[PDB]
């Protein structure tokens, strides 16, 4: 019998590199058994040359997630060493899509994408998981009307009888998408992911312009060349009460909901289900 989720490594042939996430690297590949370039194009995540247990945990997370605004698990490709086979969204991430499609995508469509991310993140949060990496580069574009969350490499399960995941390894962390308690105390909540959405929402409203990215804007405020002290400087700036400014051609009613995602203490911060009600009211 043939398992459809069991992808043989020999048939799987590469096309291009799509992205790389700390240790795992994601490559576009054509799975073509018959050998005439008629095969299905699939996204193929695998380890950069261990973090096999981390990838195996990521695989088992994604396999059991079923949601419209979350990327589809297609299968696995297994000597040891394992590869995660996902569906291929050709339009790509918001980082690549939004700059190239400013004419098609308007504020009304941007808020629809924003709701769809929250619906994916609320589904994720309700299943006792914490994402730890919500940024525009990880938000994929299925079509002009649909977006999906297309990476779960830093996704971890919230522990037993506790409201946060105690972070151990944090070498390459997106510090400019991270809330103060993640930077300071190194313990990641669901309310932390709301902060990360707030920055993703800013990225979305700015059409993922590199000149006005979160990294670029924070570096303009705190200082461009401080290196090792950058993160402690970044906290001290957020302690004073200095947030990312309102994007150009962004309403205050949108920006105020974005500001509610960046309240200092997580206990008095807005949630995803609350944000859906906020955006839909404007729609
Ligand atoms: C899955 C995935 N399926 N289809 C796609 N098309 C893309 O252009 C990019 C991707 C992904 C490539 C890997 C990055 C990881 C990061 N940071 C997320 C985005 C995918």
């Amino acid at each position: 019998e043939v398992d459809p989720t069991h992808f043989e490594k020999r048939f799987l042939k590469r096309i291009r590199d799509l992205g790389e996430g700390h240790f795992g690297k994601v490559e576009l590949c054509r799975y073509d058994p018959e050998g005439d370039n008629t095969g299905e194009q699939v996204a193929v995540k695998s380890l950069k040359p261990n973090h096999i247990a981390d990838l195996k945990k990521e695989i088992e997370i994604l396999r059991n997630l079923y949601h419209e605004n979350i990327v589809k698990y297609k299968g696995i490709c297994t000597g040891n060493g394992i590869k995660l086979i996902m569906e291929f969204l050709p339009s790509g991430s918001l980082k690549e899509y939004l700059p190239k499609n400013k004419n098609k995508i308007n504020l009304k469509q941007q808020l629809k994408y924003a709701v769809q991310i929250c619906k994916g993140m609320d589904y994720l949060g309700s299943r006792q998981y914490v994402h730890r990496d919500l940024a525009a580069r990880n938000v994929l574009v299925e079509s002009e009307h649909q977006v999906k969350i297309g990476d779960f490499g830093l996704t971890k399960a919230i522990e037993t009888d506790k409201e946060y995941y105690t972070v151990k390894d944090d070498r390459d962390s997106p510090v400019f998408w991270y809330a103060p308690e993640c930077l300071m105390q190194s313990k990641f909540y669901i309310a932390s992911d709301v902060w990360s959405f707030g920055v993703t929402l800013h990225e979305l409203l700015t059409y993922c312009d590199s000149d006005s990215s979160p990294m670029a804007l924070f570096l303009k405020m705190i200082g461009p060349t401080h290196g090792q002290m950058t993160v402690t400087r970044l906290v001290n700036t957020l302690k004073e009460g200095k947030r990312l400014p309102c994007p150009p051609n962004c309403p205050d009613e949108v920006y105020q909901l974005m500001r509610k995602c960046w309240e200092f203490q997580p206990s008095n911060r807005t949630s995803f289900q609350n944000l859906i009600e906020g955006f839909e009211a404007l729609l």
